[PDB]
């Protein structure tokens, strides 16, 4: 992939894998959010990155995923092209931002599009800090000034609150461990991960039936490697739409919260 | 990709990507696992069928007996990776799969893999193996001298396993397969059990070494819906026996040996 003319966004062409594909034989939203992050890093790889500043690394400060929204319009086929574009944005001191829209490679067509809210956290003391002016400074030179959304729409789905699932919950699925190919290069649980246990408590019926349109996912607690998840769903609805708890089946705290949209095959 | 100029094996180009790469920043055996059968595939559609075809009018596929992976070194991030694969006939007793993994920019060989087919029914299983018919149909795509990622008589790839006895000296127990474990007809990908192996593997051991040989028998598949346990003893570089198998009765889908060199 290669930074556009511009050098404010980058682009990367994928061969979509045998392995990639669910049940409906085109790319499951799994493999699609690992490719959404893999042109991230490479995005970063292109302006000198490593997604820590000069100044972060000092600071023993990082970026961490406060929230993710995927809409898909049409899941890519085995051996099909995608082409992603991505770029970051400045949200002030609050966070950044980074957006995604995936193409068809041979009809141009827009098949999908992401936003995600990142915040600057110490790595240490995992506590959150609003961003430092020098911070900014650094990698507002990477970003469009004016604003670039891949959610432009006036009341978009991808900023809307998500609330707390009561007990009982509609569906459950209980004692989701994570294992090595589900940690990072540093040990962390993979933020996809969480995609894949949040769909585990989704019933076969809906999958057989239905394809995901739309995920919202906000990011609370991090699970460590030897913690264990439940997943939890409750039916919240020609369209059907879910809330969903990821809390760790000790004493039930809440790791993760979101929303998912299915409309009938 | 593409099938070579004598169209008798097939040649793949792979970019390691962020999240293939493991605890030291290197692509994991299951990554690479999924790398030789992506190629696999790749190879199958280009010579007309990963499930060779024409033989199902009597419901029959092939499964996989036998895995075995050697690397000499782990491809890095952003690294290229080029795989050449090719198939062979074993008479009637079922069929072989071959990888070459090399550096794209130094030519060297870093791994090298075998896998050993039989043909089931499917509807039934009945492992019936077995051709003379249905050979002729794929022998055309395959090296009529033999041709061994594995040469050497009597090689680490061809020895017998046996069967761990309890008590195991580490176990990882309650593994379970998620929708993401799955291929496109519901199976558990047999990379997973890649996985649920090595998951028994204690952390000082993935701390201090890395994993160079791995010969890994299919017994039996696990469902959806069924439960493992992982079972490791250390046999000595350091060597493990594995088993794994379901957590209820305690039935055999897998068993294997892992080699690991010191760091
Ligand atoms: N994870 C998945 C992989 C393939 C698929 F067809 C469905 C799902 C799901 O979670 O509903
Ligand atoms: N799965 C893994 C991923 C990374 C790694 F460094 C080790 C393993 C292992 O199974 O021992």
């Amino acid at each position: 992939g290669s930074l556009t003319e511009d050098g404010l966004s980058y682009k990367e062409k994928f061969v979509v894998r045998s392995y990639e594909v669910g049940s409906n034989k085109t790319a499951t939203v799994e493999t699609i959010a690992n490719l959404l992050q893999e042109v991230g890093c490479n995005h970063a790889q292109s302006v000198g990155f490593s997604a820590t500043t000069t100044t972060m690394r000092k600071l023993h400060l990082i970026w961490v995923t406060a929230r993710m929204h995927i809409e898909i319009y049409k899941y890519p086929a085995w051996g099909d092209v995608v082409e992603i574009e991505t770029w970051c944005q400045s949200e002030g001191r609050i966070g950044t931002r980074r957006d995604w829209i995936l193409k068809d490679s041979v009809t141009g067509e827009v098949t999908g599009r992401a936003t995600s809210k990142w915040v600057m956290m110490n790595q240490d003391t995992r506590r959150l800090q609003k961003v430092s002016d020098d911070v900014r400074d650094e990698y507002l030179v990477f970003c469009p000034q004016e604003p670039r959304l891949a959610f432009p729409e006036e009341n978009n789905r991808s900023l809307k609150k998500i609330p707390k699932l009561e007990d009982p919950a509609q569906y459950s699925m209980i004692g989701l461990k994570p294992r090595r190919a589900d940690l990072d290069m540093n040990q962390h649980v993979n933020n996809v991960t969480y995609i894949g246990w949040v769909l585990e408590s989704i019933p076969q019926e809906i999958v057989d039936t239905h394809e995901l349109q739309v995920i919202t996912l906000d990011y609370r607690r991090e699970c460590q490697q030897d913690d264990v998840v439940d997943s939890l769903t409750t039916t919240t609805s020609n369209d059907s739409q879910f809330l969903h708890l990821l809390r760790l089946s000790g004493d039930g705290q809440e790791i993760n919260r979101g929303t998912t949209l299915w409309r009938k095959k």
